[PDB]
């Protein structure tokens, strides 16, 4: 609804910024708005989402265990690790590490599970033999988060994502147990409560991911739909902002309530 892209342009006026804004068909992957849909912004830890894409591909391809355990050491925490570094001692298994990047954006553990399948240039590969070959990574957490302005390191547009995220979750790329598992672990969330669930109406379903780095840069990206089923796909991303992390979040999530407003 061009209603929704009012509130988008109003977010770039708020934040004195770049927002980039897609919004999806779930069902037939028809493009329904969209506002700099080719334009690139970091992904932050949206990528996230990606890399668990690919550990489960490999875990279909028995390549890979959602059991096995994974040990680290103080010399791997990195910056924000609420959940790896409380586990130092006991490890912790794929199905863990993928759980705690995704519902707590836990940056070692993304770190570790980057390991597991290759590194960002494999994650990149992935996506690459995919069909997308825009989205990419070429760092490890938490200098990806870096967004220096023009750098197309660890970079994708909100389009590229869009897609990208659709694939996963309803492609015939995974299985349909990891397809399910990926989005499970979507659906729960301890830290993304500021941005579009905000807006959310408690019956919707809703399965996300949200990102922030340097340079104001703050994203998001999900599946939702009224009444427990998600039936649209919506990336917001924007970079360059001097607004505090609130005014971002509230300006997202105001993106969010005209999303559903208007839905
Ligand atoms: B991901 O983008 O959520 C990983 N994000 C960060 O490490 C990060 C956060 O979120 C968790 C503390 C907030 C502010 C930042 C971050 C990274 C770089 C600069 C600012
Ligand atoms: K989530």
């Amino acid at each position: 609804h061009p209603e929704t892209l009012v509130k988008v342009k109003d977010a770039e006026d708020q934040l004195g910024a770049r927002v980039g804004y897609i919004e999806l068909d779930l069902n037939s992957g028809k493009i329904l708005e969209s506002f700099r849909p080719e334009e690139r912004f970091p992904m932050m830890s949206t990528f996230k989402v990606l890399l668990c894409g690919a550990v489960l591909s490999r875990v279909d391809a028995g390549q890979e265990q959602l059991g096995r355990r994974i040990h680290y050491s103080q010399n791997d925490l990195v910056e924000y690790s609420p959940v790896t570094e409380k586990h130092l001692t006991d490890g912790m298994t794929v199905r863990e590490l993928c759980s705690a990047a995704i519902t707590m954006s836990d940056n070692t553990a993304a770190n570790l599970l980057l390991t597991t399948i290759g590194g960002p240039k494999e994650l990149t590969a992935f996506l690459h033999n995919m069909g997308d070959h825009v989205t990419r990574l070429d760092r490890w957490e938490p200098e990806l988060n870096e967004a220096i302005p023009n750098d197309e390191r660890d970079t994708t547009t909100p389009a590229a994502m869009a897609t990208t995220l659709r694939k996963l979750l309803t492609g015939e790329l995974l299985t349909l147990a990891s397809r399910q598992q990926l989005i499970d672990w979507m659906e729960a969330d301890k830290v993304a409560g500021p941005l579009l669930r905000s807006a959310l109406p408690a019956g919707w379903f809703i399965a996300d991911k949200s990102g922030a780095g340097e340079r104001g840069s703050r994203g998001i990206i999900a599946a939702l739909g009224p009444d427990g089923k998600p039936s649209r796909i919506v990336v917001i991303y924007t970079t360059g902002s001097q607004a505090t992390m609130d005014e971002r979040n509230r300006q997202i999530a105001e993106i969010g309530a005209s999303l559903i407003k208007h839905w």
